[PDB]
């Protein structure tokens, strides 16, 4: 059927995320958690937009006011992406690549029709889940375990 | 937003390849039928998030009805397609869709939504946004202007109520028992 | 700037309507020809008429060519159209163009092009903007950086040059007799 990255279930799934990484951000404000709509400038140059991001507090203070408001130029500590039925795996398995040449240092992949998650770090291969409840992200995000039924 | 005027209304099929061929963007479709774009950077996506962290808290909280963040898309009445930084829509009205326009920009006007001013807009564009909104069926529409630390609150048939320096805002009863905390979106 | 990608080649009369809905902005098309939109206005457009005043000032003086302000876009060979801050070309060249070409997108590359950075503007994005100039034609290249009060010069094959604490710039020999003052910029 007909589906958009734009489109309700797609929206209703990556705040379910977003609101679990804002709820560990609250708690620890250890950098600045952004949702699916920032886009962000890629050492590579291309501009990026994953379904949520999380930028260290170092990072992101060494930004100007100019550089805060555009399309952040670096490469998120870590992303997040939720395929929606229009994404087929391998190509978001791709995009998973992109992010760790550009830099990022975790990227997760929630898969709700899988209902499995990739953890992508560099220097590493791919880790993926399936039948787990939670999932530690540490050490790159301290603290933080992402809880994968609330996604599907 | 920047209005892309063409001699045919967007369609959704545009709008989805439009977005996929601009990360970054908001696409959105006017009651006219024209097209809306407006940028996203990080502190737009920063303070959205927070916006929009706050509603799922309490809508977790409380089990009324679902949470979408700002890259979601809905298609009210008078043809728009308008993305919202945030929107709850109740139970009710979401489970009446069908899997399809779930999967879609959701044909129905949220219950309550949820706009912040970015640095490359300006006001009135976004206070007339609301006027659309509530013209189209939406119950609360809340406007937070972090430039000016002040926010408008408009339901149907009420003037509209503009706070400033205020620490929170009631939404009730819209949304039972929530307070948006604004500094966090400073 | 806002690059936007609208699945095909923009077409000239889409740049000019676009500008025309949007006036506080300036509209180019890349050399991939989607859409490159900047903001118009503030103390960059200030400075753009500064610019363009200094060149029309010695231009009267030596009567040499044609000058131009930030409003000008001109298309290049690649089919690129870009509109820098200000920009002179030679006066045989204008002349040999046609009315209409005049009166729009002239199609020729100017003798030299003046961009200045505004405050969301990436000094690596607008040197690489000189690179589409130079490739494209342009026999000089300025840009100027009103943040970290400096300049830089782009000349074909040879080394970009970066100036600061300077007041002044001598652009001979493509620009005879024409120093750029750099306070009145800033």
């Amino acid at each position: 059927l007909w589906v958009s990255p734009t489109g309700g279930e797609s929206g209703r799934r990556s705040l379910q995320l977003a609101y679990q990484l804002a709820r560990w951000n609250e708690e620890r404000g250890l950098g600045v958690v952004f949702d699916s709509s920032t886009g962000f400038k890629f050492p590579d140059g291309s501009i990026l937009s994953p379904d949520a991001a999380f930028v260290e507090r170092g990072a992101w203070e060494a930004l100007s006011e100019a550089e805060r408001e555009g399309f952040p130029p670096l490469a998120p500590k870590a992303v997040f992406e939720v395929r929606s039925a229009s994404q087929d795996p391998e190509e978001l398995r791709a995009k998973m690549g992109i992010y760790l040449r550009n830099g990022v240092l975790l990227g997760v992949l929630v898969d709700p029709y899988a209902r499995a998650v990739e953890v992508f770090r560099p220097g590493k291969p791919p880790l993926r889940l399936e039948g787990v409840e939670r999932v530690s992200l540490d050490p790159e995000l301290p603290g933080f375990a992402l809880s994968l039924p609330p996604l599907w």
